């Protein structure tokens, strides 16, 4: 992945298809649209411009970049889908000069 | 060098001489830093982050030293809760996501 184009890929969370962004400066992962169930615990996340209320789920099956992992995911009203350092490390990715 | 991502990819750079701590961000298009004054030509901008919009000022042709390399790039400055170097600077450095 060169950085001349946005690092956007397609991921399958519990079977649902979504286009996420590979974000190295995000500690967690927020996506919108997905319906994951009734086992969540509320969170408050904050970035540039303010805060966003999210619902947190643990151990969610994710298939992306030809790999299948289990990670924590947050659903909320975010203006852009993000896969942060938590999924990225679990997937084995690196940032190199 | 290589950055595992178990910890935030944070580094020191110099915006026209002044040292600041920034985060390497692959999901952002532009770059924005707080607390610096420059003399380059500027124009006011409004960026929208993950939480809402923020008022800023954009400078063109600024000289930056990061990782022992020098580049002339575009950067924004305002009251941001975290300083970041977006993809406009990373590409000019030659960084890449590996797997
Ligand atoms: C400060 C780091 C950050 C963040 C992401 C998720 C949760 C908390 C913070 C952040 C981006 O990485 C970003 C990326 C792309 C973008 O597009 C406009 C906007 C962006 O706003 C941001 O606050």
């Amino acid at each position: 992945f060169s950085l001349w184009k946005r690092p956007v890929v397609t991921a399958y969370i519990e079977g649902q298809p979504v286009e996420v962004l590979l974000d190295t400066g995000a500690d967690d992962s927020i996506v919108a649209g997905i319906e994951l169930g009734n086992n969540y615990s509320p969170k408050i996340v904050g970035g540039i411009g303010g805060f966003i209320n999210t619902l947190e789920y643990k151990n969610v099956e994710i298939e992306v970049l030809n790999k299948k992992v289990r990670a924590t995911i947050m659903t909320g009203d975010t203006p852009i889908n993000i896969f942060g350092r938590n999924i990225l490390t679990a997937l084995g990715m690196s940032l190199n000069l």
